[PDB]
């Protein structure tokens, strides 16, 4: 019923059919984007139109095509052909991922540099890397991945420990050529295996672990009805899957007493970069966008109960498109149950003799995706309180080079040769806001001291200070750790029964944002991860912080083009976008394989609610 | 065996029987602090000597006196009268809680303050406050609390509803006087309850919470020997347990093979402090150290299985000594199990085929305090990749006052008539380093962003830069988030398999530290509250960053006087002191009782292994 459901099988299907009526899915056409269209501002109106959007690539040099498709009406509904040169390359292709190494293997001056090595070809992978917008005119308009070696000694070998540095490919995939071979020098290929599997690696496992066991012997405290629309402790919210942002959430509310509340619209990470921070031409111009570029949803993992979710799981099965417009069924790719979080409030009472305990919980939805060398966890999080959490989970295998002798000021050594180039991840999160209806605005708070004098007698005082943000060109923030700044969505015209408004509070961990020369090619294309928070007007268009084709894109599309507009945010629909990281200097524990590090942010309620809103939690 | 032991019943028995017949426990006396010393440096002699010191108040105004007495070979080692104006007094006694309202139940002034605003004396709860040092010549010297008087309507009623604002009272609780009252003008009492345990206020409570049932069916995969030795997943430690510190942690190591590798010798959180930000003469005085005032160890909870502490539970009941020198248990004061932490490592490898995932956990370690209307949860974490991590829960109820008409700069409305002053909760925490041993040095490490330029010519590059503390006088650090600020605890005299010296990261919050004017009363007297990071040289009687005698103490004593001696601190014996806090504005949400908030800090290996630490954990 529910027009947020998730995509089914079945209008994956109708899609592929209506598409090759008209003419625009040929053999030589390949779908590099499906993803279904959120209802627009004002579906009070119950007329339900299922459209999808899709991204058609064309492997024979064809101008792509963006096309809008109704499901519900059997009916194209509008087909642009695409100057890539103008608006960016469509996502790389997951069949591509084996077409440089392919290409690369009768390439006589790349057959020249590994034979100056003594590495047979038949044992070369070769790393398909988005390639970026640099100096090379030849590019402009043309499907170009870079490529980067490395060597497997067997196939259960780890290729990522034997890189082979000073030497790197450009390659045009759809006219089959190799356009540029550089080759900087020889160093020695790393020889130590990372083999994470090899007891001659790992030596005896241990046998000191006794299981813990988690059950939930009356099933979970949560129902999900209509697919994946969500119930739990007062909360409500539809899980949403799309193939380039992967787990979305729509809908969020809190029902407070007899009246459902909405909070947030649209929550998701929007977009990620992962730059790197090594100056050598090898890898200088290293950046890969793994949302916007590659599509983190469609790479999402099977999770497998026990080791990946751990007690009463229910999962979700989305279902995406493959290049043909086939349906495909990520099975068990989300998990979400929920966990105990501690105690909740305490309080045992020398005046009253009231002793009183209540614990937490939290409603846990997370999936998991692998691009490459990097695996990311994405966990959101909901609390008994209010709270919203997320948090990404980094791990994987870092990307590797050589270790200069020497040494390097820009990359860490993780064995004897072996290199680790310094890099960040950098998350986008888009939150369509919602706090109690369409009405928001942002304020950005800061600690205020104050100075010992008259009616602060004793010096102790200090304040805070809060400073709406008007129009767009002002909402373009940064963080102040020392200032304690942090930002509140609040509704003006939805008051708490003190007569103030009601709000939300968003706390960032404050770590380092793009650290790039602002003059570089990366700072102009990932100009949202150069500040900490910014707030836009809500529009159907305005969907990701870098614009829609980020593949080769030159730079400025998404977020600094539309502030530009200089819209009123002041009591208005906005959306707060986020940019939030990891700056990784790689530590030999990160090898060979990375234990899991953590980032994110939380939103926790500022006077939404008339007191506490766990009062009616029961005594375990 | 171990003399790291907990104080045993008997051991408390002794040291009371030993003040007794040399004179110093006479019936005018109270023990006012009782803990065991730690072994000096160069215990290798097994020449065990399990001394205790004790602080002797004498409640007929006598001078009191710190003695220091040997149980192994019962005897008075040393006895020293203490001149309280110029060292501060003795901390507050659980039994002078009451007096300071019994006291005032019989003032004139007091009486007529109350009947002005018609309140039954008999329903008038007075807190009592430490007084801190302010322009009060009289207090020097002479044992003072301060009061300020909340109003129960019936036995089991929540009194910090009913503040009574614009009144305050001094107290000499040795002569048992009244000296002051204050009454600056009549505030309306707040009317309404906060009596969260009333249907008529939480409503109906959930049905909806199902059980989560968290079992270990062949047991704990830890164990405890001598009482407080743990062992757990390669980890190695001691519990221990003072009145003053709360849960104490000594020798933690990791068995790295072959070899116990120590990291910390002693780990605590040596003081916390309380600084509130509200101007007015009722409250501008407000400050109170929990730790070095109070004593948060001799509130700890007892805490219930299933409420408190969920899961396969191992507790300690720590003796302690009440105020006569009898022996009292805490039953379940301290609370250690094991907890599932989600995913440790994972990746599933394009070129190998080998899908690998790994379940992370975490060793919990865990105690309760309750200080009037406040209660912490003091957390210290375990993980099997070596990170340590330190986490304090604020929860209980907010300090409240009246709302003034007109509203505040520094205080937050919670209900009608009823507000709440800013304040902050700020710990330090002290950590004997010990990184493979005593040899240790702390660098500052910041992120170097880089400038596009020759060298770096698509402005990429970024690097990292390191400055060895080497003398006390440089080593006061504060944070700084937007370059990425840590520190780095390494041995340079102990170097992993790539020849550099191991290490651990200490990770800070980067929350706003003291917010006072640097002239007033409170930052000189909780100077470590201003840095957020101290490095000391290691001396047996440096045990507090406030000093032995907080209470009253005028200021300067602790950490600044202790750095003042300019020590050598590169690869040596060295202490870390990392002051981290919550800069509280109450909400709504937190009436009118407080959901649980959080701060910490924790530490990471950084070069400490020679490759990833956890290879040999099995698969579920
Ligand atoms: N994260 C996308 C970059 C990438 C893609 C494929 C192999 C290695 C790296
Ligand atoms: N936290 C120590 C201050 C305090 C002590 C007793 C009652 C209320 C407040
Ligand atoms: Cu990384
Ligand atoms: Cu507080
Ligand atoms: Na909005
Ligand atoms: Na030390």
């Amino acid at each position: 019923a529910s027009p947020f459901r998730l995509a089914s099988a079945g209008e994956i299907s109708e899609v592929q059919g209506i598409l090759r009526t008209a003419g625009l899915l040929g053999p030589e056409k390949r779908i590099a984007y499906l993803g279904v269209l959120d209802p627009a501002r004002g579906a009070g109106s119950e007329a339900e139109d299922r459209r999808f959007r899709v991204f058609i690539h064309d492997v024979s040099g064809a101008r792509p095509q963006e096309v809008t498709v109704s499901v519900t009406n059997g009916t194209v509904i509008s087909a642009v052909e695409l100057d890539t040169a103008a608006t960016g390359e469509l996502p790389v292709l997951e069949e591509e991922f084996e077409v440089v190494e392919q290409l690369l293997a009768t390439d006589e001056r790349w057959l020249k540099a590994l034979a100056a090595r003594n590495l047979d070809v038949s044992k070369v992978r070769v790393a398909p890397l988005s390639a970026g917008v640099f100096e090379y005119a030849e590019e402009r308009g043309r499907r170009i991945l870079r490529g980067l070696a490395f060597v497997q000694d067997f196939p259960e070998d780890s290729a990522w420990a034997h890189p082979v540095d000073g030497l790197v490919a450009y390659v045009d995939v759809v006219s089959k050529e190799v356009t540029r071979v550089i080759d900087t020098g020889v160093f020695p290929v790393p020889a130590e295996h990372g083999n994470y599997t090899d007891p001659e690696l790992t030596g005896p496992l241990r046998t000191t672990q006794k299981p813990i066991s988690i059950t939930q012997p009356e099933g979970p405290s949560f129902t999900v009805t209509g697919g994946n629309h969500i119930e739990w402790e007062k909360w409500s919210l539809d899980v949403g899957f799309d193939v380039r942002e992967g787990v979305v959430l729509h809908n969020i509310a809190f029902r407070d007493g007899d009246r459902l509340r909405p909070i947030i619209n649209r929550a998701s990470i929007a977009e990620m970069v992962v730059p790197y921070g090594d100056p050598s031409p090898i890898r200088s111009w290293q950046n890969y966008f793994d949302t916007g570029e590659y599509l983190v949803g469609q790479y999402a993992n099977s999770l497998e109960l026990g080791c990946d979710c751990l007690g009463d799981i229910t999962y979700l099965s989305p279902v995406i498109s493959d290049a043909f417009g086939n349906p495909r069924e990520i099975r068990n790719g989300i998990c979400m149950h929920e966990e105990d979080w501690g105690i909740l409030a305490k309080h045992s009472d020398l005046w009253s003799g009231i002793n009183y305990t209540r614990r937490n919980r939290r409603m846990v939805i997370s999936f998991f995706t692998t691009i490459g060398n990097y695996d990311y966890g994405f966990y959101w999080y909901l609390y008994l309180d209010g709270t919203i959490e997320f948090e990404a989970k980094a791990t994987g295998v870092v990307f590797t080079s050589a270790f200069p002798e020497g040494g390097s000021d820009n990359i860490s050594q993780l064995a004897p040769g072996l290199g680790a180039p310094f890099h960040q991840h950098i998350f986008s999160a888009r939150l369509d806001m919602a706090i109690d209806g369409f009405t928001n605005r942002v304020e950005e708070e800061d600690v205020v001291r104050q100075t010992m004098g008259p009616g602060n007698e004793r010096g102790n005082a200090f304040s805070r200070k809060r400073t709406v943000l008007t129009r767009e060109s002002e909402a373009v923030r940064e963080a102040d750790a020392r200032t304690g700044r942090t930002w509140i969505i609040s509704n003006p015209e939805s008051k708490n029964r003190l007569n103030e408004p009601v709000g939300y509070k968003l706390h960032a961990h404050n770590q380092p944002t793009l650290l790039a020369d602002p003059g570089s090619s990366i700072a102009r294309r990932a100009a949202f991860a150069t500040k900490d928070l910014w707030v836009t007007r809500y529009a159907d268009d305005e969907r990701y912080p870098t614009g829609d084709f980020v593949n080769q894109h030159s730079g400025g599309a998404g977020l600094p083009s539309y502030i530009a507009q200089d819209r009123d945010i002041d009591g208005q629909d906005i959306v707060v976008w986020h940019t939030f990281g990891l700056t990784h200097f790689p530590r030999v524990e990160d090898w060979p394989i990375m234990p899991v590090d953590t980032v994110g942010f939380k939103l926790r309620p500022e006077g939404f609610f008339d007191r506490s809103p766990v009062l009616d939690v029961p005594a375990n």
